[PDB]
């Protein structure tokens, strides 16, 4: 057993999200997104940081793409801001907004970089929330489809790889169960209704894609934390079965097969939480097969048995499972797990269950970076993290998983949703902080040159 | 939470296998099976025990069925001895052989017991082995199909439930990898070829069944030991992924989906062990969907990481996994785990992966029963084992698994393949041992009356 090489056209990539990078929040006719409004609620974000300017990629995209070309990136995954294209969500298309993405795509294409367009990264126009509650209304299905079709028509000739909803499980759960993200709701019944509507929207746009981009490849991207049982106690293995189905299959089985898993469905039904199903829903969900599963990966989760009066720090569902710290994985300086083998396990699970190729749409290390004199940022810790994950991807490929590419999170430093700028993810440091924009200058970190060498050798030198 | 009741037509059953019970090995024109010949090789079986007489069910079937009716069995699962029906495997049908099964089916029906006919329990006629190597030749596909169709034509009007191959993973692995069962070969390449041919034979007969028994239900039965990781060490979870796929999905994915899992396939191909595929193979395997998955269950298996220089007591595959004792389950007197929750886990896994109904075709406890004065057998240990498993089945039904029935192994004591008679499995003790058949009298054990009560109450007291 020697390791297989990465395939010749492997998409070595890096990624961002529109609200986190663009700025220009009110320029060129752009409408308000739910995040523009949410982040301006006092106390919501660290030091009141928000996306008004972010790292100003909207104005600095030429420099950023030039840096991507210097690195030799094979692919750049970005999201399109719906509120730039339809400021009111529906209604009139904004040609200024589409023209930004056209210029970005042209810059990428002129440097030989594959664009990977992500339709949705959490920024539905505020006008749709006001009009009908956004993801809680079936009205969004057609509005999202009209938006996606517009993008397919404008860019399908130049963009082969598309992601639909990015981390639906996050925007739905954080928005409707934990109340951390818009709309700030804590209501499981509403969460599962909005989730079902998002599932229908995903399926509808994949159907549209088959018409407008017949040679393209499309898929949703799932924030995947593979579950582990704590030990071989039967009750803990059963907790693992419950958790993997409830947290992971609940989304990925719908994406791949168009069907919710039955044990989870029956539990939700027993709680009065299962979504409302309309005639035609199952037919639509089953008729929208993706070309790949997108995977956003940071860590695994370990679970154990949870008595019916137990946990609802540990989280879980009474009678089904609760989380427990895994003593067998490392942690970051923020006490989150580092588990590169877990990425191999997740890739293996997706191939084994769904036989789908996988695009890793997000993986990276957030850490304080120190800017040293001479514009030097020594981030060996980020190189170590990325190296270990890429090594495990190579082992998954050797096992037989079809991995289409790997998008490191992120290309440049970016604004986090709630925590400001100090925990940085980029290959490229952006000189700004939570207090001021400074000069917004871009500074290549050591990891930039490391990844440049990874790409040059197609992953042979890590 | 309220447990669901066992469904109104739940098949409370018990089971046997032809070679293990019938005797009459050379009567009424029956041809030699591979087991008739194999068990007579010196040293092959304990004390030279063999199936010449076994417990003489061929002559005593009326008494045995009368005991089943006294117990109130809803179903009796038995296997048909191919060599009674086609003494040479192909060629001329033997009407006396069919007449035995006709009389057995009529006896069951007259007592209100549902027959569950198992086509194949390891006893291919020796003439097919002599002519072409039995399961190593594609010739067996049509010969097995002709045998199955004969049974469908004669009995399809009276038998709704059919099992095709019973525990293919055992007869193939023991016959061609471990050399413990006929033909006594130890050659992994030959094992995987014979296994592929058995897969095609299974699919072919299910296809034929659709033509001849339009209201029937058919499926294969898999000897399922669900795998557990030892703990939440990533390498042990990975070992579990490898083990569940290689040991379990390798068979059940072919049965349910008509496809071998890719990581296991690629491992075999790297060893030069993958089977030879002919045009039409995938089409046939994919077009023969079963109505249920049959499950033979005794215990789970716990696994841990196994370096490429490791185990090949513990067993495993270097670089994939190795077994390890599970400290969290009880054990039988033969180091078998007792893990009723593991049965719930296995049922949940089959429902979650394949959405198939499940017929539990075999589950039971083997122990050295003592015949006490007054013809009393106090087998409280067997009652305890069965009770715990039936309770876990009810929990699986409550979770949403469609369990069609439960066949306790076995109805009467029977001959084991290699280990004689002393480790007994029956509800009904048979007075014989390894040295002689004694008088073969049938004696109800305490567990007989326990299960009688379970059936009478439809499980409602457990």
């Amino acid at each position: 057993r020697h390791l297989k090489p990465f395939p010749p056209e492997f998409l070595w990539g890096a990624a961002s999200a529109a609200y986190q990078v663009e700025g220009a929040w009110n320029e060129d006719g752009k409408g308000l997104s739910v995040w523009d409004v949410f982040a301006k609620q006092p106390g919501r974000t660290f030091k009141g940081t928000n996306g008004d300017v972010a790292v100003d990629h909207y104005h600095r995209y030429q420099e950023d793409v030039a840096l991507m070309a210097e690195m030799g990136l094979k692919a750049y995954r970005f999201s399109v801001s719906w509120s730039r294209v339809f400021p009111d969500g529906n209604g009139a298309v904004n040609e200024k907004g589409l023209d930004f993405y056209d210029r970005l795509i042209e810059e990428l294409r002129n440097h030989g970089i594959e664009p990977i367009v992500t339709l949705y990264h959490w920024d539905v126009p505020q006008a749709l929330m006001d009009a009908y509650g956004a993801w809680e209304s079936r009205r969004i299905i057609d509005d999202f489809d009209r938006y996606a079709v517009t993008l397919f028509q404008r860019f399908g000739d130049r963009v082969k790889y598309w992601v639909t909803l990015n981390q639906q499980n996050i925007f739905i759960s954080f928005g409707y169960r934990l109340g951390l993200h818009p709309p700030g709701v804590k209501d499981m019944k509403r969460m599962y209704e909005a989730n079902h509507i998002a599932n229908l929207a995903n399926a509808k746009v994949i159907q549209s894609f088959r018409h407008y981009v017949p040679d393209g490849k499309i898929g949703p991207s799932f924030a995947y934390s593979p579950m582990y049982p704590y030990d071989s106690r039967p009750e803990n293995v059963l907790a693992f079965e419950n958790a993997e189905e409830f947290q992971n299959h609940w989304w990925m089985d719908v994406y791949a097969w168009g069907m919710y898993p039955q044990a989870a469905w029956n539990y939700l039904e027993s709680q009065g939480l299962e979504p409302t199903v309309a005639p035609g829903d199952w037919e639509l969900l089953q008729a929208a097969k993706p070309d790949f599963m997108g995977v956003n990966y940071y860590q695994t989760t370990t679970v154990e048995h949870n008595p019916p009066d137990g946990v609802g720090t540990s989280s879980g569902i009474p009678g089904l499972f609760k989380t427990v710290r895994n003593p067998h994985v490392d942690t970051t300086n923020w006490d989150w797990a580092i588990d590169p083998v877990g990425l191999r396990i997740g890739l293996r699970r997706i191939a084994n269950r769904y036989q789908l190729p996988i695009l890793i749409t997000e993986n990276g290390l957030g850490e304080f970076d120190t800017l040293e004199p001479g514009d030097i940022v020594n981030d060996d810790y980020r190189i170590d993290y990325l190296r270990r994950h890429v090594q495990e991807i190579q082992r998954a490929i050797t096992d037989g998983v079809d991995v289409l590419g790997y998008c490191a999170w992120s290309f440049t430093d970016l604004l986090s949703w709630l925590n400001g700028y100090q925990k940085r993810y980029g290959f490229v440091y952006v000189n700004r902080d939570d207090e001021s924009e400074k000069d917004l200058r871009r500074i290549k970190k050591k990891s930039f040159y490391w990844y440049q060498r990874v790409i040059e050798t197609n992953g042979a030198e890590l």
